[PDB]
Formats: structure tokens, sequence, C-alpha cells
């Protein structure tokens, strides 16, 4: 019932997408959107239905050549098919990319993609000047988190891990029910570690960050961090510990050549099945994710930290174990500033139902942009 | 003759302050302002003159009990002694405090002051309801940096240390002549380490930060950091290395008993006279300030970093020495992410002319609240 709460995202073949857009229901203003990641991209169009409902259909391309410029071919092969009837309806064009974006127009460099995303190189049919942008992925995600809060459906998609000291101080509503009137640190651990701060005051503004790339501070783990360092030939950062390659590293350190190396996916799958080794590796992954959160808790003074992404949803098992959850909490407050209770001010929440926040975010940004 | 470019800040005894406010020039809407430090507070009133000129009149109080609640007594004294005709011109009331502030109404805890700053406990005579705010010190400082920029006199108060790679890419104007359309990170190295991020985008918002309280990551200084740690019985943060107490530590470590201990002030004075030990101490302090800078250049993606405060202007001798500057620049770039050029994107600037940024920010903000 609540306005904006119906959010449908359907993935189709390019042909099916094209046929879908010819149906009478899609004779409306179109926003082109693209959630471009390291390995795949979902590109498509979004319209607003009845009851402020959000209707999206996208096609997934593979980022095989690992080159952010590749997507220009995608845009072009899309413009190749679609009828003029459809193309005239495009009112805005917004994409997100997995790297730092400046001026909303130049993205990169990327850790795992070649090149630089350039809005000025994109086809104006999909990217109308004055109504177009490149967002960073977690910037897109933050607009998405905002959109979900505005559609009154926050507790449908996010679960409370633990409510911090400060929420009671400034919120009339229950935690997890709305984004809240306070800063929101949005974290997404996957291939990389994304972070964005939704800042609030006289009201919500999404500010892109790169916390993952900060040098990782040693606590009582000089040896662990020096092992990774000799492997990477670099001073480890947070992402090195909290990413796919991170989880794989933790797993290797646990088994010590007693079992074959597994991918991030395999390790998590093993953990969901109660494998001791994989569970140990997941705890370490999560120990360092709580270190990201403890320091950002100090540095950014957020009201809430919200963990997002398919990996979070899919890892629900890890978070629902009350023992895992107690130890993460303990880790989240393991900072010298906690003596003043800064780490305990913060409420942690985790995405609990699947939803492409990034596309919701491009669409929303696309509204603002026209 | 540029608009807003006259900024006079007169510090007077309270009686002179009272007399001043009686003069025809001060019959005008007033903002009560207060720049409340850990050792003293300048509190008074600001008005706008011809050509958007800014005229502030403040009095100094010593923070004698080291208690933030003590300022309420100062507020009351000020009301007691002020003419009632003056009190009715008060449109807004804004102070800043050396600590994090939530909801613009509750401030602290503080490093060297007891208690908590409560807007609700302040007299409405000086803080009119709905027109009043407690700012963090660098929050205020950030607004003051904006004030200077809008007044077209950025180049009068700030000097370019080095222009980053990104400036010429998005800025027609010379580095140092404008704030710039891009994030500005303000750092105020004093008794503590202040930080605030001036974010930009359709326009400028000031986001308070607590970067100094983050755990200091070890590079090749495990032993140095462990030495500090054993003295503090805390894992060191940035502010432990880059503060008054940090500078004193750096000096003690240089001299190794061969010389009596000196205060931060004594050490910078010795440095200005060319003492070798104090210059070494000052080099180490600025090495850690550069680590603050290289990590936050990554994390916050600023276009510019701006070192502010009396200390900074007063230490100009340190920044003008070309070997020191070159050393600082190399240090600002000593990060693993510089292989992607992130640290070299950033332009560094330092305040080169004395100016109470905090009071200017309290005023700028009090314009928003009235
Ligand atoms: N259950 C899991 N938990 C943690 N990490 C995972 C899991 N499954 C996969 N990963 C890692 O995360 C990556 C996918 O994360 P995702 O956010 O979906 O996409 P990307 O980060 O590539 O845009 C995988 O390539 C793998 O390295
Ligand atoms: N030239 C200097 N360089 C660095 N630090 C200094 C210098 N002179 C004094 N200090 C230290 O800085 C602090 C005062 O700085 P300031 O920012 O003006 O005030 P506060 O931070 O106490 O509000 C004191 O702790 C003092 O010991
Ligand atoms: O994809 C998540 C994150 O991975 C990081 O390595 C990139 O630098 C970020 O910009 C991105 O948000
Ligand atoms: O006074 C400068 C800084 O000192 C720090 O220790 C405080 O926590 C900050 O809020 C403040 O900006």
């Amino acid at each position: 019932a609540p306005a904006g709460s119906h959010m449908n995202i359907k993935e189709l073949s390019l042909h099916e997408l094209c046929e879908e857009l010819k149906t009478p229901a899609w004779n409306a203003p179109l926003t082109f959107v693209g959630d471009v990641g390291g390995t795949s991209a979902r590109m498509g169009f979004v319209r607003e239905g009845k009851n402020d409902s959000v209707h999206a259909c996208v096609t997934r391309y593979s980022m095989k050549r690992k080159d952010i410029t590749e997507i220009i071919e995608f845009f072009n092969e899309i413009i190749e098919l679609m009828p003029a009837s459809v193309m005239k309806r495009v009112k805005a064009g917004v994409i997100n990319v997995p790297g730092p974006v400046t001026g909303g127009a130049v993205g990169g460099p990327f850790n795992n993609l070649k090149g630089i995303a350039r809005l000025s190189d994109y086809p104006k049919a999909l990217f109308p000047p004055g109504h177009s942008a490149i967002l960073n992925d977690l910037e897109a995600g933050g607009f998405g988190v905002l959109a979900v809060s505005d559609a009154h459906v926050f507790s449908e998609y996010f679960g409370v891990m633990w409510e911090g000291t400060q929420w009671r101080t400034c919120e009339q509503e229950p935690a997890g029910s709305v984004i809240g009137r306070g800063r929101c640190l949005v974290l997404a651990p996957g291939t990389g570690l994304g972070s964005s701060l939704i800042y609030y005051n006289p009201q919500h503004i999404v500010v892109p960050l790169e916390l993952g790339s900060q040098t990782l501070p040693m606590r009582k783990d000089i040896d662990y961090i020096q092992t990774l360092h000799a492997e990477l030939k670099l001073f480890p950062n947070y992402e090195n510990m909290v990413s796919g390659a991170g989880l794989e590293f933790h797993y290797r350190q646990v088994v010590r050549g007693s079992r074959p190396p597994c991918s991030a996916g395999e390790i998590a799958k093993l953990a969901s099945e109660g494998d001791a080794n994989a569970c140990k590796a997941m705890k370490k992954y999560h120990e360092y994710l709580m270190r990201v959160g403890s320091e950002a808790s100090m540095a950014l003074l957020p009201l809430t930290i919200v963990l997002v992404g398919d990996n979070i949803v899919n890892n629900a098992f890890f978070y629902r174990n009350p023992q895992n959850l107690k130890e993460m909490h303990h880790e989240a407050l393991n900072h010298e500033m906690e003596r003043f209770g800064f780490q305990s001010r913060v409420s942690y929440l985790r995405q609990k139902k699947l939803l492409n926040l990034n596309l919701m975010g491009c669409y929303r940004c696309g509204l603002d942009l026209s």
C-alpha cells in the first residue's frame, strides 16, 4: 500500500527488453540506468507506475574484457535496437561504477577495471545532457537506501543487528523502521569494500567515501598483517581483509595447506553448512569488517551503520548465529574511544532481503536530474 | 572593496564591549557568538555593516574550572551587564566547542573539559529558540573558510603549499584564489587535531569529522608507535602524534634526556630560531600530519586540504623552508594508493594570515538560523 514501496526489477535478454518496452505499460518517461560492476553490468530503463511504484527492466552484460570503456559498446548495441518511439521517452541517464567519481562525470581509476569512465564519451540518446551522471556504486547504493526509507519499507529490507546508544536519543520510531535523523554509514563488502556516508541536517546528502583503501591499522595482529603484506607486496588496507580475496586469504591461513584453497563463494557455502574451517575464516572476515566500522564510528560519528549487498543477505546465517553476533558486537566496540562510548552510540543494521539498491539509486538520482 | 571582505574582530573587556554595543553603529540585528576553547572562550556579538562587512566584538573569559558548564555563568554575566536595548537585537546565538556535537544541541565529551554542552541549558536571551546552535570547532572553522571564499579574499588568508594534480583539471582559476568546486578538508593542528570536510555538489555543506581520534596505522614506525603506546597505555591515535602533547613527545624522543623537556610552544619557538633538536621534533610532528593527510586524501577524496589555526600561521617559518616543504610533500604521497595517483590529486594550502575562522563560521551559520 505505502507509496513507492513496490519495486520491480526484471532482468531480460536485450530482445525481450526491447519487446517489453514496446508494450503499452511502458509508454511513460524512461530513465536509462546502469549498475556497472567489476564482473557484470545490468543496463536498462526504469519508469514510475501507479502508487509511486518503481518498474525496472535491465539486461545483464558480462564485463569479460575488464574494461570500463566496454560499456560504450553496450550503450551502442542498445541504441542499435530500440525504436525511436522508445528512445524519445528517455528523460535521464544515470549509471554507477565501482570506483571514485569526480564531477559526476569521470570515474576511476578502478582496482580491477582498465580505463576511466567518461560521461562526455557516452551517447546522448541514453545520456541527455543536463540530465545525466556517473555515480560511484555506494553513492548509488546510498540513494537506494534513501529510496527504501522514503517508501516506508525500511524494516522490510533491513534487519537490526544491535541498536546503539544514540538512537533512543533522537528517534521516536523503532530502530530499523526508518533511516533515521542522523548520519548513515553504508558499507558493502564484495569484490571490493564500498562505503558512503548519508549525511543529515537542515536534508540527506549522499557523500561517497573510500574507507576501504585506507591503510589497515594493526591492533594485536602485526604478524597476520605482515603475512598479507608479504603476499601482496603492499601495506594491507581494509579491503585487502574484507573482500573476496580477503575471505580467501583468511581461509588459507586457517587450513594452512591441509585443505585445497577455495573461492570466497565456496568458503561461505561451506560456512553455511557449518564447516569449522570456513566458519573460522568467516569470523576473521567479519572481525576486520567490525574494525572498519569501529574506526568509521569514531571518524564519521554515524547514527547507524548499514551493511548492504547480496553477500550480506546471503550471509544472513552468519549474522543470525547469536554467538557470531555477540562477538561482532564485541569487536565493533574494541576501540580506545569506546571508553567515552563513541562505538556504542552506533546502531548496526544489515540488508535482509534482496534488492538492487544501486539501480534504485540511479533511478532516484535520475528523478532529481529532471 | 570586495563584498563581505571587511572582517574586523575586536576583543575588549566586557565593560568596553557593553559601551561599544550602545554606539549608533551597533543598533542593528546581532548574532551572539562564542568561540569556546579548552583554556579560554571569546564570546560576544556580530553585526553586518556596509558592503557586507563583518564587525565582531568579543570578550575573553578564562576556562578556569576546565568545565564546559562554566560558560553558562559567562552567558548570565553578559546578560546581567548588557543594556536591554542590546538584548532585544539578538536574532541568533551560535557557539562552537572543542568536541563532537549531535543535533547541533549537545556537545562533548571533551578531552580537557568536564561535562557536556547543552543548548537547552543556555539562556534564550542569547540563544533565541529555533535560531540557535552549538557547532563543533572545525564545523565552525569550515563555515569560516567558506565565508572567506565568498568574500573573494581566499588568497589573502591562505597560501598554496603545493598544487595537486587535480586542480588544473577542473579549475580555471589559480590554486589558492578560490575554495574550489570540490571537497575541502580542513585540519587544525592545535592542542588537539580538528578536522571537517566541506563537501560540494548542487551546494557546500560542512561535515564535522573526528579523524584525529582514529587509530594511527603503523608504516615503518612500529617501535615509535609502541613507545608512545607504553607511555599512554592506549594504542596511539593521530592526535597523539599531531598535537601539543605529540610535539612534546617528538621533542623528548629527539633529545633522550640530554635536554630538559619543553612545551609545544617552547619547541616551535626554538625551531623558529633554528635549534636542530626542535626542528627535528617539528619534522616528525609534520610527518604524522602528512599521514593524516595521505590517508584522508584517500578516504575523503578532497580536491584541497587546508591547514588552519593560529599555530599554522605562526609556524609559517616551517612551511616556507623549501626542504621542509619538499619533505612534507614526499610524505603526503607515501601511501600505497599513490600508485593510482590519489594522494597527488590533492592541493595543500595553509592559513598564512591570522583570522578567527571559528567566529566567522558562528556568524555565517547564525545568518542561516535568522
Ligand atoms: N557469501 C559470500 N560472502 C562474502 N563474499 C563473497 C560471497 N560470495 C562471493 N563473494 C565475493 O564477492 C564477490 C561478489 O560480490 P558482489 O558485491 O556480488 O559483486 P561485485 O563486488 O563484484 O560487484 C565475489 O566475486 C566473491 O569474490
Ligand atoms: N607553534 C606551535 N606549533 C604547534 N603547536 C603549538 C604551537 N604553539 C603552541 N602549541 C600547542 O597548541 C595548543 C594551543 O593551540 P590552539 O589551537 O591555539 O588552542 P586550543 O587548541 O587549546 O584551543 C597548546 O597545546 C600548545 O601547547
Ligand atoms: O565496489 C565497492 C568499492 O570497491 C573499491 O575498491 C572501490 O575503490 C570503490 O569505489 C567501490 O565503492
Ligand atoms: O579541538 C580540536 C579537536 O579536538 C579533538 O580532540 C576533538 O575531539 C574535536 O572535536 C575537535 O575538533
